[PDB]
């Protein structure tokens, strides 16, 4: 990321943290906890609302020492009143802005907010993952702000959890008990402090919303799959990811050793070896080099990050993923609850930046078998049927002579979004007790109000819906200013959040106290359905057939003869 923005973002890193003393208030507050007592302070918003603010709750014991790479352990309870008027640091992870690396190993917390602390009814309580691809990410409120969420009557709680090699190490030998999903680990042992803890802050634990985006939408998505969080929440809300999607998962058993050789490790390839010098390795030394573990190989078959969620290589007390996702989603829980699925006009817009430092990628849309799922495609993507495949989805993309950036950026789109969503509604019809699933596109473009994000994919001035530009209307940032209550910005905040505290309440998404919504007929999807219904989100709300619903089409054709693997 360039000099300019390294400067720019300094400086409102210095401003956030005065408008952060500015909005700060004397009212601190204390609440219950199954651990013991907790003190928050109420904070003010630009459009002057107020809410409680409890930051650092531990829900796990801090996973240092011999505990690194090992599932979570609950945390020890305190006498007197634990001090969360402030936020803890964030997971070791490489700052997208300055390349340097940043957080700490003691990142295990999460953050609770509310307008009322008293209120006189059970409120919804709705819990955000966020996404970062399981690398970077945080539940600072420079980045996660709970501003337009506590206009209304919710309680929302944002968690942390680890990151990279040190959430997501696996290691094959049975003996060492590092079977991997760490990161995914303290996920649900946060999920299960929210469900015994969320009413001593007015929420209802009866009533509560999972929900993330991109990597925290695979979470979500892995937090409705596995046995070990079964009947925790009861709605989750899939934004731009699931946990079928090529990145979400990956077997990387052996992507240890290569990670310890990075970092100096001398001897041999066996487990126990390379775990001791990984134990004791510098936590800022094992992130700044998880760039370097992926080999050209798996680069070239679009395998995205070298550690994250896995099939664990043996079962123990606290596993997570068992089993490879699509056979999860067999007899997974979370089939039978409300669920919401969306993404946005222009997903694949997001790779603007990576384009632009690769240019030969683009070249890669000739014949298209890089993009073949790695499932069907060969090793070497050289057969003739995946030659055949990699046909297929060039017809889908490549609308001239030669293929562009614009063809490339639509396939990112559906290779990484919109086909992995339609895989999953189609294996889940086959397993569910018919509980609704509900459509969302989100197609409102706005340069007025942006978020951080747009800096890392380049985002500065292009037109058109990327991947993660709806976040801009869910939660404050330290780029986000007031907005006039009558501006499109302001309108599509109000919507946005409506309709997700009205999902979390309900299950239902609709509602006519919604500006825009009185002529929508919300249904959802059921199994008998060629196409797919969607809401789509922009300056006007509006019931249409997913535009993108003849590609997904053409990908799934290429399962022609492999009906078995779709």
């Amino acid at each position: 990321v360039s000099l300019m923005e390294k400067l720019k973002w300094k400086i409102k890193c210095i401003e956030n943290k005065f408008l952060n003393y500015r909005l700060t208030t004397n009212e601190t507050v204390v609440a219950e906890t199954e651990y013991g007592k907790v003190k928050g302070v109420k904070r003010l918003t630009v459009y002057d609302d107020s809410y409680y603010s409890f930051e650092g709750i531990p829900y796990a014991q801090p996973p240092v020492g011999e505990l690194r790479f090992k599932a979570p352990q609950r945390p020890t309870p305190w006498d007197g009143v634990r001090d969360c008027c402030n936020h803890k640091d964030k997971s070791v992870q490489v700052d997208f802005i300055t390349g340097k690396v940043c957080g700490s190993e003691d990142c295990l917390y999460l953050s609770v907010y509310t307008n009322n602390l008293n209120p006189e009814t059970k409120r919804p309580v709705l819990v955000y993952i966020h996404g970062g691809g399981f690398i970077i990410g945080e539940n600072h409120r420079d980045m996660y702000g709970p501003d337009y969420f506590i206009k209304k009557d919710v309680v929302l709680i944002n968690i942390q959890y680890r990151l990279g090699a040190l959430g997501f190490l696996s290691l094959n030998s049975e003996d060492l008990n590092v079977p991997g999903n760490a990161g995914l680990k303290d996920q649900v042992m946060a999920l299960r402090w929210i469900k015994n803890n969320c009413a001593n802050f007015g929420g209802n634990p009866d009533n509560i919303t999972v929900f993330g985006e991109s990597a925290g939408a695979a979470s979500t998505h892995y937090m409705m799959l596995t046995e070990q969080t079964r009947g925790l929440f009861h709605r989750g809300i899939l934004m731009s990811g699931n946990a079928i999607c090529p990145w979400a998962n990956t077997q990387c058993q052996h992507r240890a050793f290569t990670l310890a050789k990075l970092a100096g490790y001398k001897g041999e390839d066996n487990d126990k070896d390379v775990l001791e010098f990984l134990m004791k390795a510098k936590p800022q030394d094992l992130i700044k080099l998880e760039e370097k573990v992926l080999t050209l190989e798996e680069r070239t078959n679009k395998v995205m990050f070298p550690f994250g969620p896995t099939v664990e290589p043996y079962q123990t007390a606290d596993c997570v993923l068992p089993k490879h996702p699509r056979e999860m989603v067999k007899t997974a829980w979370g089939n039978s609850i409300p669920t919401m699925m969306g993404n946005t006009s222009y997903e694949g817009l997001f790779f603007t930046s990576i384009l632009k430092q690769m240019p030969l990628l683009v070249k890669e849309l000739e014949t298209c078998v890089n993009f073949v799922p790695s499932e069907l495609a060969d090793a070497e993507r050289t057969a003739p049927e995946t030659l055949e495949m990699g046909a297929k989805i060039k017809k889908a993309h490549v609308t001239g002579e030669t293929p562009t950036a614009d063809n490339f950026m639509d396939l990112c789109s559906h290779f990484y979004f919109w086909f992995p969503m339609h895989r999953l509604l189609q294996l889940r019809f086959n397993h569910t007790s018919g509980t609704p699933v509900y459509l969302y596109r989100f197609d409102f473009d706005s340069e007025d109000l942006i978020n951080p994000y747009r800096i890392m994919r380049s985002g500065r001035g292009v037109k058109g819906v990327s991947h993660t530009d709806e976040l801009t209307y869910f939660f404050w940032n330290q780029l986000a200013k007031r907005m006039p209550k009558e501006s499109r910005e302001y309108k599509t905040i109000e919507r946005m959040t409506g309709i997700w505290t009205q999902f979390a309440t309900t299950g239902n998404p609709y509602s006519n106290e919604i500006e825009g919504m009185e002529n929508v007929s919300w249904d959802p999807i059921e199994k008998s359905d060629e196409v797919y219904k969607c809401l789509n989100i922009s300056d006007e709300l509006k019931m249409i057939d997913v535009p993108e619903m003849g590609k997904i089409k053409q990908w799934e054709s290429m399962f022609e003869k492999h009906r078995d693997l779709f």
